[PDB]
């Protein structure tokens, strides 16, 4: 039916909570029966026929509205249903709603709360909430206006309102619910899974059976979401009740009487909700200072002497101890207001003894008074009480009810009776006159009774046996308490039971006012109600000495802070059972940080006071150590109690109250805070020396050392030995301290101190409340000191806010401890701006960054300012004067910098001390962060090179889970941005949950911090001095995550890893032969860094302007650019390979090369004619040395003029065609510069002056003329002139095309199309297969332009010249003018000054496109000048090397660096370009060079021939051998290129890419990998016939023998004769290979094979990519073969991923399979499964070498038909 229509089984409200459900009761109650459901879900639920309806409308009133409600016709559940109910709502405050539901005709019981008085005000306006009332069925709804969230919804279930049964169900916005009490909940956040909690005060042990305990708390807090927005609910009802939780989420209150009186409290944070609640029920009492000390107690010390012995022992141990408790043993026969005259003779003297030692006495007092009084043995308390008629009475209202407790048969005082309060006061006065005690411990105030009801039992009434009972222990209300019909002043026990303890605390608080003189005392109670914390402290009851109770103590303590009873703790070491030393040790450690810290032992158990465990025990030493820490921090703790008392803050706090933005804190219950500042992490498990703890997102300092921890927003395993607890100070807070003593009396006479814990912005704040520590109402009477402390910019402000109290002890602040600071210097103290004559001492620990300032005397009660300067250590110094000339003390100071002529090499004399920019408007959004940066120091910014930029914007974008961008730019003016397109997501995906990183914007100074979320490692930190942003000078610095950095180019690095020891490297494209600290052909502002744990990241700066980078040993890196904006991209890894795959995804994946380009190549600068190339070709073929590509340098051209053919090369076209017919490929070189001095028709220049393609001067529009290769026509070029004379007399004037321009692109494609197919003579055509574009830096042999020269000196000689080669010659050195103008594709004008380093990049793509068009095949481009994204279309060679021995290792470093740059096709000129080759060097270089991806032997003009057929037959044999090896491996190499192209894997690989765990590989650059599996270990030294190589922890097989050298993690010297190169295959890999031939054309027709290298587990994996090796976009158009191959359990399987290339019509023939590491057992049989056929191949197994060779050449097997191969061993 539609009545039973409950959408969701989780929204069912249990209709039969009182018994097991049957369809019979569900039918009588008119509900809905459905036994379909999960566990714990109701089967009988309420219909919609149950509830009330609004009659009429909502009549409005002065405070809110009133509504009349009539009951809907439904069956009665428990009888006596109230038909007419009145709703009275009130808008008391902007953040406090109150509504009440009561009977309309009769008056019912309402809680007489002492603090909460009837509201008489009018409705508040505006409100932060809205209230909605539904008419039928009736429901109330409270909605937060700011976000329209429903906080409180009563529609989920019906309103039930009967005489002895009331119910209201509320749907909640979230499942984050806290509170409800008193119970052992076991966890802090509630389990909303069908759990019911009874609330009815009862004397019973807390044990985790979900029973009701000593108090009654109905308040709960709910955290809406991670904004902090929170609300609370409070029900003012004292009757017996239960609260049921359901997973909707919803809360149901079920009570046995009274009214429904609700308060809804709103707050922006959890703490504000608590504050609102406490302001309504009553703010907690401020305890006496001595009560914050440590307390000792036992039930049954037996005699006074035993008690004294305990006192003396603990004193002798010098344990911090201030209060002794006396339990019922001190009394006479367990009677109150008495002491035993025999066993406790001298009790008053004990009190005096404690006082003479600065200790206090707390005595116990029970509510029950012995009724045993006779004339012969009078008992005064009873007689006086009976005379006053102040007892709880039987139902007749006259006869005192008789119960039983400790003294036997007892009467119970009625504390709700005012006469009782007077009696109570008087009794305390008479006993205080006998024994001078300091505080009162009230117990058994539930009220407890050893019998049920009374000695005579309870009557059969509906009060003692109500129709509904709330799941209370034992199932009757009058169990171990009084009869429910018992009569008190406030009402029947049925209504006021839960108020008994509350009422007694009130009466006791009144007594204290009279007995103690103007002294706030201390009241400790067990039974509590809402508002009890205004009078008394609370303890969590009779726990047991178990690890569970230790664990449960923390959530209990946290809840009571919510309830407004912050002075709370559990019995340390357990009340019941004997404690172990370990348990008591780990409890004393955490117990030291309970707000109420007391050790309390039960009767008949082993002693457990700390000194009992022995004077040298670890427990005693540990207890003394952490109790001393507690005493040091009492001023801090006391101030927290002040905030609790004055405002309603929580003292012991949950982590979600401070860090609610992290959902990893919403359920933390094994850690807690004191206030906002002190994190406590205990060990709560037996035998544990480690804990898993959450460290929230803040700066944290180890309390004991003062050092900063590296944890932040991460789960950590904390090492906490038996004597250690986790204590951490939060940054941004100041902690008042006092030198500790054994008592609070003694400590308060000692000097004060400050701990200043600095945050990210280098700031902190604190407070200090200080009074007499004892007097009453010291806050309302305003007799106190209040200080506010603040630190900013190295200045401490000590400000008094209140000063009406004077301390008699002349206290002073003597020490200031600063955490997270640099060494303070020149400390100055002022008192109201007047200098104090003092010379403070500073002790500093540089390792911990902790400073101690002593010999200061800041008198308590006065205002002070303390200022200091900071000293910068040499390692943290940043060059303030990196300029080329003008360094001096004078010019340094003019920049606002500091000068120090230190001697340490590398350290700068002039360094920054101040910041130029400030940060503001820091906003953190879901997909990024933004901030405004504003110039503060205009004068000093203007002393640095170039004009400052005033306004800057910082934009952080979270692109992906592993990639982010941060940009700093000028929002007011468009500045140059690099026009190189990058690949970023269209919509951000760096979702907070998935992303691998966090970003933080810091102040003082401005800095961006990026952290790896998983380990908390900071990979980028710009919080260094030096940030400058001028028009032509921008500086930025970062701290490095370690000392391992790789990248930056292009230059000749000494090693693969950078030397971070004061070294500067310039970047600006230049024609410079590679050298030390010299800028070369390309620019790659990219680096990869290794973190100390082996995680890796990468950083790109997208800037093309001239720049340099500096490395300091901090470690730190600084970037200094001459223009542009700051545009950084960060890749998160975490692996070196994943970083490169991420980097290449951003900048573009490497180009797929043609198969023939992987063959060996020959070139020489200085071929005399076409016949010399023909002779070399024939000789190579004759010698059978494989080679695929022949090149020609600028010799085939007429006078080096581009797009011409020299007469000496008239036969070159025919030769090209002949070579091609035999399978050879030709690459030609093209230069960019075009001659303007031709007398005969020269189409290139004429058609380019017509199209306007050349770079011209900014405004006039003349061509910027340079000089490069073309000679003048009709002159005689003597070859005996020097280089300088030839450039001045023989070189023609040349014009440089602008390759950014559309017209230039069109003109360049036409010239190349006509070079391929000559439009005039169709015979002078040159049918090339690829192009070599050289001299594109652009390079000129003059500086700037032909003389007269350049024009704008401002751009050619810039304000800041980076550390470039020929630094004094300017940016125009060996290049074009910087004023030259270029035009982007969209028409925008740019200066050569901005785009110089993009010149080669801009030429590359057009060249690539035209080659693919004229040849119809993919082709290959090789450029000298490269920029990030250049590898998408071209390869790169490492430039003009020299024939020298050091150049072979430099080649290995260059190839590994270009692999990180995303250029896979690279190599060096084999045998050197400059100087004559030597035989041995050339032989070894041939062996190394055979494993370059780009493997070319190239030589300069003038030198001896260095090609393989130029030496002797020994060389021919070495060359042939190694090159045959190369051609065998081409399928493997080709597959690697495919993987680079498609996935962004690296081809040439440093060992650290595959073995990052071994730190030995972090410095290796003399060996390398091809892909993951092939290790190359060359000889790079002369005369050597051996090589020392490292073998990472893996199985490594000798390539030539198949035998595994056993070297796992070891160095090994390997034999390396002149005709040998050491090659090794890693186990676990399958390598495809093919039989070598003269060139790739013939080789591809031969048989293909597999080398299968098994790992230790006998497994291997590998890949094969195969296509036609030359067509365009074979993978994109789907004409290829791709397969993976695997071996396990002696079976090799083929898994074809894709195949539309290899077929029966086009077979790839499989011939050979070699399996290595098959074991020593003989191989009996080998079988191949192919095309549903079994082929038995020919096989040979060598048991000694463990190599199995399988030959399948006879079976005509094409690879696409191969399924699996299986081999079986001899048993
Ligand atoms: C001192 C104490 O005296 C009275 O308590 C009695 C109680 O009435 C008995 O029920 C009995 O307690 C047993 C528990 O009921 C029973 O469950 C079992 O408890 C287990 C728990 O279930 C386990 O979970 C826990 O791990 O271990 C305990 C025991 O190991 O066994 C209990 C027997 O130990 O005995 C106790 C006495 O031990 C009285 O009712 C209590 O209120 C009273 N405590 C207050 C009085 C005094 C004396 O001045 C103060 O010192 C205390 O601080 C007060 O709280
Ligand atoms: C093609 O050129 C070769 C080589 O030229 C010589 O070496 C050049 C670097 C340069 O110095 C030239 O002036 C040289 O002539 C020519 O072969 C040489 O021919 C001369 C006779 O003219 C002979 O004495 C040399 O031994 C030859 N050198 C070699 C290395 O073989 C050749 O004649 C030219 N071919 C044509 C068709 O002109
Ligand atoms: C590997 O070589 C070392 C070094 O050999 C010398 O240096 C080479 C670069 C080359 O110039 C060789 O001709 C040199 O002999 C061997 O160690 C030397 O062995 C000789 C022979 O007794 C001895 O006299 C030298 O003092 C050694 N020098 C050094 C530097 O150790 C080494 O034995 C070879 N490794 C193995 C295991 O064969
Ligand atoms: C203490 O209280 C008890 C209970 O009220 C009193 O004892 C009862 O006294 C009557 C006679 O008046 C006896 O018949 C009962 O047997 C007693 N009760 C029980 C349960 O045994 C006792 O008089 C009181 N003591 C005083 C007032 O000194
Ligand atoms: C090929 O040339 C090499 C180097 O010119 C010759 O090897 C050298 O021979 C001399 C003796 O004639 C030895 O003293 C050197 O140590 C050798 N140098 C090496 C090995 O690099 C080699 O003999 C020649 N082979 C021939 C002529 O076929
Ligand atoms: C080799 O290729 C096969 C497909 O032929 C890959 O198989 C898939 O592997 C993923 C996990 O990586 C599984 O979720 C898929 O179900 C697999 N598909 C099939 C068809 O089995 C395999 O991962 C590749 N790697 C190797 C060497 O086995
Ligand atoms: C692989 O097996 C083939 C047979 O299918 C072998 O080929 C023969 O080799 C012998 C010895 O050189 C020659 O006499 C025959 O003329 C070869 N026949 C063919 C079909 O070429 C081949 O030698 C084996 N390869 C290896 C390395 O063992
Ligand atoms: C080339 O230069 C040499 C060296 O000075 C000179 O002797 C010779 O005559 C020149 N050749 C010419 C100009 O024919
Ligand atoms: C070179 O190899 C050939 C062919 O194996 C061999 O005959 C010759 O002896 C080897 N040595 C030299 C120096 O020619």
């Amino acid at each position: 039916s539609a009545e039973c229509a409950v959408a969701n089984e989780l929204e069912r409200i249990n209709c039969i909570p009182d018994q097991s459900p049957t369809k019979a009761t569900c039918d009588q109650r008119g509900c809905c029966w459905k036994p379909q459901g999960a566990i714990s879900v109701p089967w009988c639920y309420y219909s919609t026929n149950h509830g009330y309806q609004v009659e009429g409308d909502l009549v409005n009133t002065n405070a809110g509205f009133t509504a009349q409600l009539k009951r809907l016709p439904s069956p009665s559940l428990f009888g006596n249903d109230i038909n007419n109910v009145l709703l009275r709502a009130e808008y008391q405050t902007a953040t406090r709603f109150h509504f009440k539901l009561t009977d309309q005709n009769q008056d019912r019981y309402e809680v007489p709360h002492e603090h909460v008085q009837p509201f008489q005000g009018n409705a508040a306006s505006p409100l932060t909430y809205e209230v909605m009332v539904s008419k039928q069925p009736f429901s109330i709804k409270v909605i937060r206006t700011s976000n329209s969230r429903v906080l409180f919804d009563s529609s989920i279930g019906p309103l039930l309102f009967a005489d002895q049964f009331l119910q209201l169900s509320i749907r909640l916005p979230s499942a984050n619910v806290y509170g409800l009490g008193e119970h052992v909940h076991q966890q802090y956040r509630h389990d909303m899974n069908w759990k019911t909690w009874p609330i009815f005060a009862r004397d019973t042990v807390p044990n985790g059976d979900g029973n009701n305990l000593y108090g009654a708390q109905t308040f709960f807090l709910c955290l809406e979401d991670a904004s902090g927005l929170s609300f609370g609910v409070f029900l003012m009802n004292s009757n017996a009740m239960e609260v049921a939780l359901q997973p909707a989420p919803a809360v149901t209150y079920r009570t046995t009487g009274g009214i429904l009186d609700f308060y809804v409290l709103l707050g922006n944070t959890p703490e504000q909700v608590v504050q609102e609640y406490l302001q309504l029920i009553g703010l907690p009492a401020l305890p006496p200072y001595w009560a914050l000390g440590f307390h000792l107690s036992r039930y049954d010390y037996e005699t006074l002497d035993n008690m004294r012995e305990v006192v003396e022992r603990n004193r002798a141990a010098q344990l911090p101890y201030d209060v002794q408790h006396a339990d019922i043993d001190y009394m006479d026969k367990r009677r109150d207001f008495t002491y035993n005259p025999v066993d406790f003779k001298g009790f008053p003297e004990l009190a005096q003894d404690l006082h003479n030692n600065g200790q206090k006495l707390v005595i116990i007092v029970d509510p029950a008074i012995s009724n045993d009084s006779s004339p012969s043995s009078p008992y005064g308390p009873y007689d006086r009480g009976s005379d006053a008629k102040i007892w709880v009475n039987d139902p007749d209202g006259v006869t005192p009810l008789i119960g039983e407790v400790w003294p036997g048969k007892t009467v119970f005082p009625d504390y709700t009776n005012p006469k009782c309060t007077t009696w109570w006061e008087n009794e305390f006065k008479l006993f205080h006159n006998q024994v001078d005690f300091d505080g009162i411990w009230i117990d058994m105030n539930e009220v407890a009774n050893f019998v049920d009801g009374s000695v005579s039992g309870c009557s059969t009434s509906n009060l003692n046996y109500p129709p509904f009972t709330p799941r209370i222990l034992d199932g009757y209300l009058f169990s171990k308490t009084l009869c429910m019909d018992a009569v008190q002043h406030w009402g029947k026990q049925y209504d006021v039971h839960n108020l008994y303890g509350y009422s007694m605390a009130i009466a006791t608080a009144e007594a204290v006012k009279t007995v103690f003189s103007n002294k706030r005392s201390f009241i400790l109670t067990r039974s509590t109600f809402a508002g009890s914390g205004k009078f008394a402290a609370h303890w969590l009851g009779d726990n047991a000495a178990t690890w569970d109770d230790l664990r449960w103590s923390i959530p209990g303590m946290l809840e009571f802070n919510l309830f407004g009873i912050p002075m709370v703790g559990s019995d340390i070491c357990g009340f019941l059972l004997d404690t172990s030393e370990e348990l008591c040790r780990r409890w004393m450690q955490v117990g030291a940080f309970y707000p109420f810290s007391r050790n309390h032992n039960g009767q008949g158990y082993k002693v457990q006071d700390p000194a009992s465990f022995g004077a040298d025990s670890l427990l005693l030493n540990s207890s003394r150590h952490y109790l001393s820490i507690r005493y040091t921090l009492l001023p801090y703790l006391y101030t927290l109690f002040y905030h609790a008392h004055s405002r309603g803050d929580t003292v012991a706090r949950p982590l979600l109250h401070e860090f609610y933005e992290d959902s990893n804190t919403w359920d933390v219950y094994q850690q807690f805070l004191w206030g906002p500042g002190l994190l406590i992490t205990p060990v709560l498990d037996e035998g544990a020396e480690k804990v898993t703890a959450y460290v929230p997102d803040a700066v944290w300092y180890d309390y004991e050392t003062g050092g900063r921890v590296t944890w932040r927003k991460q789960k950590v395993e904390m090492e906490l030995p038996g004597d250690k607890i986790g204590l951490h100070l939060r940054g941004g807070y100041i902690f008042p301290t006092q030198q500790p003593a054994t008592t609070t009396v003694a400590s308060r006479q000692n000097p004060l101190g400050l701990i200043i814990a600095l945050d990210d912005n280098k700031e902190a704040k604190g407070e200090l409340f200080w009074d007499d520590g004892e007097a009453k109402d010291t806050v309302a009477n305003k007799v106190y000191l209040l200080y506010e402390f603040s630190v900013t910019q190295n200045r401490l402000d000590v400000k008094i806010l209140q000063s009406t109290y004077t301390d008699p002890n002349n206290l002073v602040f003597k020490e200031i401890k600063i955490l997270g600071t640099q060494e303070p210097s020149n400390v100055i103290v002022k008192q109201n701006d007047i200098p104090v004559q003092v010379s403070p001492n500073v002790a500093y620990d540089s390792n911990l960054q902790v400073a101690l300032i002593t010999e200061i005397e800041l008198e308590l009660g006065k205002n002070y300012t303390v200022e200091w300067d900071v000293k910068i250590r040499d390692e943290e110094k940043i060059d303030c004067y990196p300029d080329e000339t003008g360094a001096s003390e004078g010019n340094c100071v003019a920049r606002g910098c500091a000068w120090e002529a230190s001697t340490s090499p590398g350290v700068p004399h002039c360094y920054f001390v101040d910041e130029l920019y400030s940060v503001s408007d820091v906003q953190y959004d879901s997909f990024g962060a933004t901030a405004a940066i504003s110039l503060k120091s205009s004068l000093y910014a203007s002393a640095l090179p170039s004009v400052p930029v005033n306004s800057l914007r910082l934009s952080v974008t979270y692109h992906k889970e592993n990639m982010l961008q941060f940009k700093i730019y000028d929002p007011s003016n468009n500045r140059y941005e690099v026009p190189v397109p990058l690949n970023v997501p269209r919509v951000p995906s760096g979702t907070s949950e998935s992303r691998l990183y966090d970003v933080l914007i810091k102040k003082n100074p401005f800095g961006i911090e990026i952290r790896r979320k998983s380990t908390g490692t900071v990979i980028w930190d710009s919080q260094l001095l030096g940030f400058t942003f001028n028009d032509m000078f921008i500086q930025i610095s970062t701290r490095l995550p370690s000392q391992y950095l790789y990248g930056f180019g292009e230059t000749e690095h000494t090693a693969f890893r950078r030397n971070l020891n004061w070294h500067t490297w310039g970047m600006f494209s230049r024609d410079q032969p590679p050298g030390y600290k010299m800028n070369s052909y390309g620019v790659h502002p990219y680096y990869m860094a290794l973190e100390e744990d082996g995680n890796a990241h990468g950083v790109l700066l997208l800037n093309s302007n001239a720049m340099d980078v500096t490395f300091q040993p901090l470690p730190a890196l600084t970037y200094r650019t001459t223009g542009g904006i700051l545009d950084f991209y960060v890749l998160l890894g975490p692996t070196p390979e994943l970083v490169t795959q991420q980097y290449t995804e951003l900048i573009g994946r490497p180009v797929m090369v043609p198969y023939w380009s992987l063959g060996f190549q020959l070139c020489r600068y200085g071929y005399e004619n076409d016949s010399e190339i023909a002779s070399l070709y024939e000789d190579m073929v004759a010698a059978q040395i494989p080679y695929d590509v022949q090149y020609s340098d600028i010799d085939y051209m007429e006078r080096q003029l581009d797009f011409t053919l020299s007469p000496k090369f008239d036969g070159f076209p025919a030769l090209i065609n002949r070579m091609k017919a035999n399978g050879m490929r030709v690459i030609l070189i093209l230069d960019p510069a075009i001659s303007g001095n031709e007398t005969k028709p020269y189409p290139p220049f004429t058609r380019g002056v017509e199209d306007d393609v050349f770079i011209k001067y900014p405004n006039d529009g003349s061509i910027v003329w340079g000089k490069v290769w073309p000679d003048f026509p009709d002159i005689f070029v003597n070859s005996s002139l020097d280089w300088d004379s030839q450039v001045e007399q023989y070189r023609a004037y040349v014009a440089f095309p602008d390759f950014f321009r559309n017209s230039t692109i069109t003109w360049w494609k036409r010239e190349l199309r006509e070079l391929y197919t000559n439009p005039q003579d169709p015979e002078k055509s040159l049918k090339f297969d690829g192009m070599w574009i050289d001299m594109n830096e652009p390079s000129s042999f003059v500086n700037g332009a032909v003389s007269p020269g350049c024009r704008d000196s401002s751009l050619n000689h810039p304000p800041y010249m980076p550390y470039l080669e020929s630094r004094n010659s300017g940016l125009s050195s060996k290049t074009l003018c910087m004023e030259g103008e270029q035009i982007l594709p969209d028409g925008s004008r740019v200066r050569h000054y901005d785009v110089h380093s993009l010149y080669g990049w801009s030429q590359t793509r057009p060249t690539y496109e035209v080659v693919q068009e004229v040849t119809g095949e993919r082709g290959i481009i090789i450029s000298r000048s490269t920029y990030p994204s250049s590898g998408r279309w071209s390869g790169h060679w490492l430039g003009d090397n020299t024939a020298a021995w050091d150049q072979l290792r430099k080649s290995i470093i260059g190839m590994m660096e270009f692999s990180l740059f995303g250029i896979s096709y690279t190599g060096a000129d084999i045998c050197g370009f400059f100087q004559d080759a030597e035989f041995e060097m050339c032989a070894r270089w041939m062996q190394l060079g055979a494993f370059y991806p780009f493997s070319r032997n190239h030589n300069s003009i003038g030198t001896r021939r260095q090609d393989p057929v130029s030496w002797n037959d020994t060389f021919v044999n070495i060359s042939r051998s190694v090159l045959e090896t190369r051609y065998t491996l081409l399928p493997y190499l080709y597959t690697l290129m495919h993987m680079a192209h498609t996935e962004g894997s690296t081809v040439v690989r440093a060992l650290l890419h595959e073995f990052v765990s071994d730190r030995v590989t972090w410095d290796l650059d003399s060996q390398f990998l091809l892909g993951p599996a092939f290790l190359v270990s060359p000889v790079l030294e002369p005369n050597a016939r051996n090589v020392t190589a490292y073998f990472p922890r893996a199985r490594w097989y000798d390539y030539y023998t198949g035998v595994d050298i056993n070297a796992r993690g070891e160095w090994r010297d390997l034999s390396a004769p002149l005709d040998h190169i050491n090659l090794h295959i890693r186990g676990g890999y399958i390598l495809p290979w093919q039989e070598p031939a003269q060139n790739t054309y013939f080789s591809r027709q031969k048989f293909m094979g597999f080398k299968v290298a098994l790992d230790d587990d006998g497994t291997a994996e590998g890949w094969l990519f195969w296509d036609d090796g030359q067509s365009i976009d074979t993978y994109e158009q789907g004409l290829y073969y791709l397969a993976n191959f695997s071996v396990s359990q002696n079976t090799m399987q083929s898994h074809v991923i894709f195949n539309k290339y290899i077929s029966d019509a086009n077979p790839l023939k499989l011939g050979y399979i070699e399996i290595w590491g098959v074991g020593s057992a003989p191989i009996s049989s080998v079988s191949i499964s192919a095309s549903g056929e079994v082929i038995t191949p020919i096989f040979i197994h060598d048991s000694a070498t463990q190599v199995l060779n399988i030959n399948v050449t006879n079976g005509n097997l094409s690879l696409h038909n191969f399924s699996s191969l299986t081999w079986t061993s001899a048993p």
